[PDB]
């Protein structure tokens, strides 16, 4: 009888809950930070594409 509890190995977790809109947010703004993309860039194209200052600010706070 196959009875196996393997080990789920190189694997990320789940959201069980309900996806608040900023998981999407937190997401698009590390997206360019996390290529290594300088500061200049980032801010430039951010604050172009609808991202206030306070807001991407708020964003780099969150990932600390």
């Amino acid at each position: 009888m196959g009875s196996s509890h393997h080990h789920h190995h190189h694997s990320s977790g789940l959201v069980p809950r309900g996806s608040h809109m900023n998981e999407k947010v937190e997401k698009i703004v590390e997206e360019l930070l996390r290529r290594g993309y300088s500061e200049e860039d980032i801010r430039r194209y951010l604050k172009k594409q609808g991202i206030d200052d306070r807001e991407v600010d708020r964003a780099i706070k969150k990932v600390g």
